[PDB]
């Protein structure tokens, strides 16, 4: 595992992260000083994180495609555009602004925050906070519907090989494509199912998060629709890293959802499955429970390229 | 230290906490759930905190004067009474509603937030969330104005003898009295000063948290305002539990202050000298800098007096 | 929390467990043997224990009816008596041998094994090891059952004035008595059944470790029948202590129940409603999953009587 | 170090393990249960690693050469032969039966419990366990005979030289050949001897694990014994995971011995010094202490080759 | 255990320690800046040890009979008197300056070496350092002979009434008597021994930190000199706190001895059948190993008196 | 991260540390027995390292110039040579004397003191040591000076790139250039200067850590002084691995430097921009609060050169 890097993608579980999500003001200034601080992240991240012994402290800068041909109009990942929106038979996946992501994860909370003052404070008036989520580690390793989340995640060569770019794009090898979606659940609605039924939606069992049989999985269980086979019988993984989140007085439960992937095609494949079903209707079943308000397509340079911007 | 024990006011300083301040509903069916629900405070308190081998998990509760007033008509603690509000001649500390107070400490915020969800789904309609603050501890023991908070604490038998009340009470020995206030910082008008000017405001030098000698110590620093003094040269205390919170997105930089003593006439006398000043108009410097948005005063029952509630 | 000293009851959960159960053997010189060691058991304890920089290491020695005549035949607890054996309708449980009991825990296993092999190695040919378990902790303080198993524990005072023998019978104050059962489950028959079977054997949620409420919570639960309401409507504890334990290549899935109490009718009341039940024939639903393989009674003596005995 | 990752053979030693060594059925559809299994054995190690934060969980599996010959008949690594016993002038090393192991890591004990539960549940009939020990860390990296027992292991790159198949079997190239045997101690025997004729019998210092002085170095220590020089003088290493187990009742003070090597070879001539002796008859004097009850050679497939059993 | 208490004698073994001896000038002024800071400790403790979550840190301040004198003239506890010196047959031990003892503890060696330097800024002028030894813990609780050190410390009860004034001397109740003795080791000597002599010098195992048997016990061991028994059979501990230190360079292998009593009519008889030996001629063997280049005695007044100093 | 490997540069930053720096003796017979001891240091490394769990412990072994032309007289590193003293305008970096460094780091000191033992042990006559230093982590990864230290260190590939020599002296692969110089501060002279100025000095905020802005960087900042660009505006980092150290009783107060490179010139360079000034005369401020005592340049070998040594 990387150290104090910024752009570290295949970094671990954590028990805190931060999500934040900005968009960059319209003039050449504002451009400038948003280049200037994303080029150079490694400074705040070394700042905070070298004063915990472990440096556990990590931080991964998105770039959306709109700001993206603001800086670099001659040279552009070959995948890059903004997230699609999706309008399925029930539910809907919207398409919301954001031009830079930070996905900063350390093993305590004051890491992630402090680190995100001094972006915050470096980038002034040149970028505006629109969606904020300081997410944290729930039990052995659950979102707030009680089910471990990440289980089948990739890992090592696994997690490299499905979430960097390779020889197919070389110009940016060593770059991702990170899309996010931040989740509100229905709690009264998921906990008048029972236990049975809701690891039919999911499609794993609960405390034991065991995957379901073949001759028990229904066709619009979530792991039914996020299993992406091609025609050769070959599988295809995205490398997920979601956080619980929120907030008592406003009943609201989430689930930040983050994914990498070496080519957005896979997690734009998943997100059709889930939100406008295989066959068609035949829709994911967490989505009963869960509504997305946000959803943003982000290019994660690799460190050369970062540091590159606005040169 | 006590382990899952309600009203475990002595615990020392924890990495999570949450301060959940309630409005009870004003039917005689919502005062009965209320009571039902604090009086087996302990019920949830094991049921989350027993999941945790180190059982860091504790809950204390807060009961306001008026809503004390409703379910315990005959019998009342010496110094119950709502929080008197301030008005100095430049700051002033408002008096806000709660007649609930949940202050819940963890080695995790997961533990917190899950004790806090199995709470408000017990209380269900009885009870409004008017204040939510999930705090965290911030490197070694600071708050976010960058100084080490909670130095001075009593510990121990002190702390005993600060927080709880004894022979003076006795209906009431082993309870306390509560005052929370919810700080926001102007960090820009703050990070305008010195060091030197920031520890003449507080008491203290910054980095190394030493008390400023005699000679040094200003008439309006925080340390000098907050001793308190008796005729016999006898000093009081009160136990502190700060944390500290805030949003990025919303340039929000906090600090929860929660007081624990054993009579509310010492926190009331430390706050009349910060706010109306000593001698009046020569006020805590701290609060050019901060600014209280919550102000409310609990009684905090013995655990033998909050399984009696709604009897 | 007491530090290396023999016959402290009132310990935590810990992450491994060692349960020892021995008889003696019948010569002059065996007795003789036996009390040297148990009587100087501080001396093992320290020699092992010392070793942690933590000092997890606890040790408590039961001593059996029998063989407390044997040693003190003029000085005896008012309630030791061996084990009475209970045959229900459908399950029974067992009165087996023991005169000697270690409950020994820490933090590490090998603490655990290496303090057993001081003391098997102590003993010699005047003791024969009968039972021997070695107990771990399993995922969030739960039994192989997949519950939550401990939760509504006394603890701090509450464990004391459980577990701890007081003014009634003051030659003893501060000894316990112990019970040890020996559980294996029947884990195909228990996946057989839903959680929410599940749920109402037990008495609590399964993943939440919830209790039911009173109009779900069943008369046959192992709560319902556990719980101990005197006229008064006083309720009594008992303190457990159970580990998991078992073998895969025996299909032995195995609870190893103790449970220490400062009079042991409210132990054997509870152990009368599992298996005779409650109303007559309204068994604890648990027992059709799990049967008891021993059942021995000890008494624990105050350290200052264990220091005494074979004087 | 690899993360929830089949086959991962270099993982450093670790606080618990467990041991199992299976023999597979003899029908056709208990071959293809056992292949199922297997090949997907990721499956598992992710539903039960992936609940630790520390992903510390690993699991290898081992594939005897009688059921290889069943599932791959025409495609076989070099070397892959059954354990060939010893039988030398005073000690034997049995070769006993095992079509499958499971070598499994984990820091805690629940963690290799769980995951060889749902290993076991997953075969159901198909096979059936023939040896199975838990294994646990004792004291500062010891074994029961109270040496630190690893100390000359290989590190890192030097392992993966020592442990790996490479260049010369390039069809199984990441592949391992693990020998397992299960040793018990004469305890009483053991610690008739001095510390100083128990340094001679290991060839280094008990409580500082230092290597004994050339001068000092017996002939026939173990260290002698189990040391590999070639003619060019290169020297060879295996990669040992030892752990200690027992059950104090059965006075059963157990090494597990379990070594990796790329090519038997070396595993094979150290296992010929040790019980046949070098010269002839100069054997291994700890195994005048410790006595082999088991003896099973393995094919650790690489990751690529174990997904694809059955096909 | 106490939290950031001064005066705390009773605390746990701990991975780091500082011995700080210091002599106090002769002038008033000198006089009255050593009792204002010493007093007042609990400043310094508190500001560097709120910093850690833990609250590891403490301090125990002790005042040598001569300083006493001078600050409080007209009351001093029953056997306050400088170290009487030991001249033995074979080895002494000196008697050697010190005015204040300050034995400061903690997990971590910055948090001692930080409040140590606190305290020596703070007396500045008025106090001169004698010894300074840092203390660290040698693997599972040895000293540098390889001998586990502690082993047979009172704990809990039995450490309050072995260390703590009491009833005999209640104007000073809680209270103690503490004694320093800085060792060097012959270690080349001392590794000549073998590991049998070495065990029969000490009077436990090595290794296993098992007393010898009775038949086995020399009577010259450091265990049997160091065992006092009264002429009612009673034995009377003493409470040590032993660290280890030393130079490379200097081929300086150390053992910093502390222990505190109630009365140091123990410790002084302790010390007597060390040195001068029972019968005499009869002395410590372990003294042939170890020379003692300080001893001073001090006394460790309670809190409450220790406030009090320079009134 | 490498684990028990002798000469592991790359390592992060730990809580212990040791620096030996020894003169060998002038005999054949010694050079012989350092040979000896420094190709075979994987012996020690593993037999002290290997007994903690976690594998912490670490050691560099660094050779001077002239003990190299000694070993290896025909074939040496390009740019190995004696540290070059400076003597600027007002402070001087001597040059003083030693032919081996080990550099030794763990999570404990008592790992850290072993290894140095046996080594020094194994070593006897053959070298003496002329500086040694025990280094501790100071609160926040700071120095003494109260500053971050360490923060601008290049990690991973970086510090590869950084540290180890390549494809530019290919005999020498993967070894490293290390400087080594004891520095003590003037504590009382650097506590004169305010926060502001103290950060002017180094060149980054003092409790945040924050490089000054560049409007805010004096010219002969540290930071300044040590920022080396070459023409092509490539910069050019060391990797440090400093400690504190010191003696309250001697007011001591040290930062260890110790520095590595894969071509000395770039350290050189540092030490004359900070020693001689840029421009001439415009040196480091840090020096006017902190003297060099010690100066001495090592080849840190790979470990295939290093196994090699006295062949
Ligand atoms: C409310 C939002 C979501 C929740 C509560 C949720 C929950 C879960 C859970 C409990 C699992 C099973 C354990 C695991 O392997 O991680 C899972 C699997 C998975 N999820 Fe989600 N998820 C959410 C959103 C998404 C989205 C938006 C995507 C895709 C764009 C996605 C992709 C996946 C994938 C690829 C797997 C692994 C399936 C497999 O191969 O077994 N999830 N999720
Ligand atoms: C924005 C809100 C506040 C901030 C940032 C703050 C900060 C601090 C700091 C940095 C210290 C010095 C270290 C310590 O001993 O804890 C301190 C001390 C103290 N504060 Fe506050 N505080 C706040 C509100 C309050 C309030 C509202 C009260 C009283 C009602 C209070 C009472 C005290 C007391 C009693 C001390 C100890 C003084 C002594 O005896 O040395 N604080 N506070
Ligand atoms: C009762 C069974 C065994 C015990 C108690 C035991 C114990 C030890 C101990 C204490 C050491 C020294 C520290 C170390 O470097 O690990 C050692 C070394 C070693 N053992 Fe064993 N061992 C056992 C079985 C085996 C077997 C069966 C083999 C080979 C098939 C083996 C191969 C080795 C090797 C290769 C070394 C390293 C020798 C060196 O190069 O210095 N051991 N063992
Ligand atoms: C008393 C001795 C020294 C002290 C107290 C000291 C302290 C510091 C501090 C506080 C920093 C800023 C944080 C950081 O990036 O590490 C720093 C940076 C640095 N120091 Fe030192 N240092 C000392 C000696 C040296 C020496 C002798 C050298 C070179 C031979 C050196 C080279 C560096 C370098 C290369 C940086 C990073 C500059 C950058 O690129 O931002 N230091 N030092």
């Amino acid at each position: 595992v990387a150290r104090l890097a910024p752009q570290a993608v295949l970094t671990p579980p954590s028990a805190a992260s931060l999500f934040l999500v900005l968009v960059a003001g319209d003039s050449d200034d504002d451009r400038a000083t948003v280049c200037d601080v994303i080029s150079g992240i490694d400074g705040p991240l070394k700042a905070v994180g070298f004063r915990e012994l472990a440096g556990s402290l990590s931080c991964v800068v998105g770039v959306g495609a709109q700001f993206w041909d603001r800086v670099s109009a001659s040279s552009k990942p070959a995948h890059l555009h903004p997230f699609v929106p999706l309008s399925g038979p029930v539910h809907s996946a919207p398409s919301t602004p954001g031009d830079l992501l930070f996905h900063i994860k350390a093993a305590r909370k004051d890491l992630c925050f402090e680190l995100g003052r001094q972006i915050v404070s470096a980038l002034g008036s040149a970028a505006t906070v629109v969606d904020e989520v300081h997410g944290f580690r729930y039990f052995d390793s659950r979102d707030l519907l009680g089910f471990v989340d990440g289980t089948e995640n990739p890992t090592d060569d696994d997690a490299a090989d499905s979430a960097l770019i390779g020889d197919e794009d070389p110009d940016f090898r060593g770059g991702s494509y990170v899309i996010v979606q931040k989740y509100l659940h229905d709690m009264s609605a998921w906990n008048t199912l029972s236990t049975e039924e809701q690891e039919r939606v999911i499609g794993r069992t609960k405390l034991e998060n065991v995957e379901l049989d073949d001759d028990a999985q229904p066709s619009n269980s979530h792991v039914t629709l996020n299993t992406i086979v091609d025609d050769d019988g070959v599988e295809h993984d995205i490398l997920r890293d979601n956080m619980a989140f929120g907030s008592l007085g406003e009943a609201e439960y989430g689930t930040y959802f983050i994914g990498y992937a070496k080519d957005p095609a896979v997690t734009e494949l998943m997100l059709r499955r889930m939100f406008l079903g295989e066959p068609p209707g035949n829709y994911d079943r967490v989505l009963d429970f869960s509504t997305a308000a946000t959803g943003t397509l982000f290019f994660v340079p690799s460190r050369d390229v970062l540091e590159s911007l606005g040169d």
